[PDB]
DNA sequence: CTAGGGTCCTAGGACCC
DNA sequence: GGGTCCTAGGACCCT
């Protein structure tokens, strides 16, 4: 009863297409991220200016301190969308059974295939080099019984590389695995885990499952799970879309409620063309708006509503200003809709 | 020197039984 | 008191 679960996933993405869109920016240091001007942070860099240091969500001016001559884009997002597009159709060349993730990295089962004798990992070196060939953009991947091993597996070998975890295998794996390399355990749980002497999977063999369950909650029950290699999540290709969000940070703070308006004036218009594009009647469950403070608290406020309403949401981020503000300035502006529910 | 696109979990009061 | 909805906040995921 062992699935065979497969986890591709492209290598540095984003950079990647602008590579292979532009030869000049090949061998420079390159990264896709909002100027140092606009305040903004590294999308993903190539491996170049990742040898400086470069790494997603790293501040642009901390990316420029550390690598003076990297090569500052702005992102050509139908050029990522298409390459998604295509990988996801060649995914589907050999299963059904693709639970994308991202743009750039789907779960497939290939328990049930029949391509390449059934082989798991000649299936994966096979979608990898389709994507090469077709797209001219490297993907890594990722082979074992679980998802989460899986994904684990694909960032081993990367780029351009795969890696297999087979059952017997699987316990020497986590024994020293360290818990941050779970899926979903971030830095403050890896931060929480490692004060109570809990670093690797290994550790939380040790731990008692009931203790783990008040200190964590259901947190700890996937920790437990996780810890032996208990990953029982179905790949899924049925997962749909449920909100849809438009924000911008101002390059400076902003400090005044007309300057919060002529804000949303321009994200409205977005929201509703993005909208549009899944719910051409824009009707929809939830509506609702986003300030982040200087102090970067941030706050949300939504409600029920039918169908998309640029006046209420001036209205609601008004009385957000008002309410919530405190006399802060204000960095970000955002709206927000959750979808109906089918 | 701190983005923009999202998903999922938690938690208190409201409302319903 | 138990479900479920409503809303807010936050950890976390991807690039
Ligand atoms: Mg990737
Ligand atoms: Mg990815």
């Amino acid at each position: 009863g062992s699935r065979k679960i497969i986890h591709v996933d492209m290598d540095c993405f984003f950079a990647a297409v602008e590579m292979r869109d532009n030869p000049a920016l090949r061998d420079i240091p390159i990264a896709i991220g909002g100027s140092r001007e606009r305040r903004g942070v590294i999308s993903t860099a190539n491996y170049p200016a990742r040898k400086f240091g470069v790494r997603s969500a790293m501040p642009t001016g901390m990316a420029l301190k550390l690598c003076p001559h990297l090569t500052l884009l702005p992102g050509r997002f139908d050029a990522y969308k298409e390459a998604s597009n295509h990988i996801r159709e060649i995914f589907s060349r050999y299963t059904s059974r693709i639970e994308p993730l991202s743009l750039d990295e789907a779960y497939l089962d290939v328990t049930d295939s029949v391509h390449c004798h059934g082989s798991a990992t000649l299936i994966a070196q096979e979608i990898r080099q389709t994507i090469f060939n077709e797209l001219q953009l490297t993907a890594s991947a990722g082979v074992a019984p679980v998802k989460f091993l899986a994904k684990i597996a694909s960032d081993m070998n990367k780029p351009n590389g795969q890696f297999v975890i087979t059952p017997a295998e699987v316990p020497a794996f986590l024994q020293t695995l360290p818990l941050a390399k779970i899926p979903g355990v971030g830095k403050v749980s890896a931060a929480k885990l490692e004060a109570m002497g809990l670093r690797t999977c290994g550790d939380v063999q040790k731990c008692d499952l009931v203790m783990l369950l008040k200190r964590f909650g259901k947190f700890g029950r996937i920790l437990w799970e996780r810890s032996q290699g208990i990953d029982e999540r179905d790949v899924n290709s049925e997962r749909l879309r449920k909100s849809v969000g438009v924000e911008r940070t101002m390059a400076e703070d902003i400090h005044h409620w007309s300057e919060c308006e002529a804000i949303i004036e321009r994200l409205y218009p977005e929201l509703e063309r993005r909208l549009a594009k899944v719910k051409p009647d824009l009707l929809i469950a939830r509506q609702g708006v986003k300030l982040k403070f200087d102090d970067f608290q941030q706050t949300t406020q939504e409600h029920v509503w039918p169908r998309l309403n640029k006046a209420d949401l001036i209205a609601t981020a008004r009385k957000t200003w008002d309410e919530r503000r405190g006399g802060r300035g204000v960095r970000l502006v955002g709206l927000h809709v959750t979808l109906l529910d089918p």
